[PDB]
């Protein structure tokens, strides 16, 4: 991968491989989010944030903070089958003081084709007490300058799906898949639950016969905590309608919510 | 990746990503298998596979594990650059074998070493069976003929025995989720890996690094199964594995593995 020309954002192409894809050979939307991760991390490498933290910045080095997803959003027009090339574009913008966005765009390799867009709103965590807090000026201003200045969305649009407000889901919920808990695998270099993780334990609760008869179009999931390694996690469903959901994680033990968000899925 | 000049070996490079590593910031053995199954398939498919030959698609056949053998000297970092270069070899009437050789990109210095043994499987009944000649015959144009071993000496040919409860230690309930299934819909033969190790104890797992690891496989995992883990010390620390379905205790796996202190 590299910077592009005005050194403002970062392209990387991936080949899609065997274990990447689903019963349709085309890439998984875990693996798509994989691969928006691994992008977005290439890019902090390439302006100087080293491979000894997780894409942290040298302050957030010496606060012992890390990053940490509150919300992504991901829309897919068509996943890549096994062994194609996705090229993928990435930049970050600040929102003010207010928010962190990272953004990409997803292309055919041999085209040009835009086969997809996500976006991400990020927030830090002390990773020793584990609490949030918003980004700091003096963290922003580590990566400022590598960002561009004037507005550049993967969604531009006033009101557009990626910033709209997700509901909570009331009980009963019309699916559900009960007591996921993460292996090892599921883990980062942190050893906090991966994000593509919670996307997956959403989808879980996806019936069947909606993933033989549908492909997913987009995703919303906002994230309020963090499963930890030895909690457990409900993930509940229920149609809002293509199909639509409404979607809900939360721990087994005492209920509390860790991640809610929508699903819109068209017929194949 | 590409075949080899003789046509008889397939190797691939691969850059070791952000998720692919572990709490050291290399990768994890998990990540290494997935790229042993990867650079297989494309060695596969460049020597013409879909992977069944023509006369095992017409039989109703298809090539399974029978075991996996993993020895790994160094874990490649994040962001570094591993070589893998495998074969495939004709076992006569019994089976086949993919064996890799993994190296340092950089250094051209050997990292790794795996085999892993292959027998027919009727799709339909899912009983195994032996090789008959003209899948052999078909199956040898894409082999190095004379044996070309990554385990010469072995570790990789041992028997391994069942463990007797109770166990050691034990992570219960095991279940797949989507991630874990492959485009056929069967689990992945890298998450048994996953399995056997999620009962080795976190404390062992921080401290040590897994140098070898031995897996038998028996029979799957369906979508709706639940697996237990089970792990006893056998001794460097050594442990020997088995994963069977809960529902009726039916054995899936048996394994051992080989950690040494970091």
């Amino acid at each position: 991968g590299s910077l592009t020309e005005d050194g403002l954002s970062y392209k990387e192409k991936f080949v899609v491989r065997s274990y990447e894809v689903g019963s349709n050979k085309t890439a998984t939307v875990e693996t798509i989010a994989n691969l928006l991760q691994e992008v977005g991390c290439n890019h902090a490498q390439s302006v100087g944030f080293s491979t000894d933290g997780f894409a942290t910045t040298t302050t957030m080095r010496k606060l012992h903070l890390i990053w940490v997803t509150a919300r992504m959003h991901i829309e897919i027009y068509k996943y890549p089958a096994w062994g194609d090339v996705v090229e993928i574009e990435t930049w970050c913008q600040s929102e003010g003081r207010i928010g962190t966005r990272r953004d990409w765009i997803l292309k055919d390799s041999v085209t040009g084709e835009v086969t997809g867009r996500a976006t991400s709103k990020w927030v830090m965590m002390n990773q020793d007490t584990r609490r949030l807090q918003k980004v700091s000026d003096d963290v922003r201003d580590e990566y400022l300058v590598f960002c561009p200045q004037e507005p550049r969305l993967a969604f531009p649009e006033e009101n557009n799906r990626s910033l709209k407000k997700i509901p909570k889901l009331e009980d009963p919920a019309q699916y559900s898949m009960i007591g996921l808990k993460p292996r090892r695998a599921d883990l980062d270099m942190n050893q906090h639950v991966n994000n593509v993780t919670y996307i997956g334990w959403v989808l879980e609760s996806i019936p069947q016969e909606i993933v033989d008869t549908h492909e997913l179009q987009v995703i919303t999931l906002d994230y309020r905590r963090e499963c930890q390694q030895d909690d457990v996690v409900d993930s509940l469903t229920t149609t809002t309608s293509d199909s639509q959901f409404l979607h809900l994680l939360r721990l087994s033990g005492d209920g509390q919510e860790i991640n809610r968000g929508t699903t819109l899925w068209r017929k194949k």
